[PDB]
């Protein structure tokens, strides 16, 4: 199932997000 | 289901981007 | 319909990262 | 359908993001 | 199908992100 790993990689790509945002400040 | 955790992801992902427009600016 | 949020915050996602590419030159 | 705007997007975002990086690097 | 598609764009997502911190660091 698909879902699974899309809703998987979002949360990868939140995660990413939140650690750019600290490197940035 | 998958939808509203997709959907509650991207969310989060415009927010944090939001947050790195911010720091850029 | 989910869809159309999704395609929304997408399209949100697309304009914050033409405004990020904007920034960083 | 609106499945062909997701990936219209998504593709975007790729693109814009890999030009982020030739933007830090 | 074309969920294929969007799982293969997520994961070149978080690898361009990853680059991103990567090269940050
Ligand atoms: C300056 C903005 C550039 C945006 C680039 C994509 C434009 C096409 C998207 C349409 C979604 C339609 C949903 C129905």
């Amino acid at each position: 199932d698909s879902q699974k790993w899309i809703v998987f990689l979002l949360f990868l790509i939140v995660l990413l997000q939140l650690a750019i945002v600290f490197l940035l400040r």
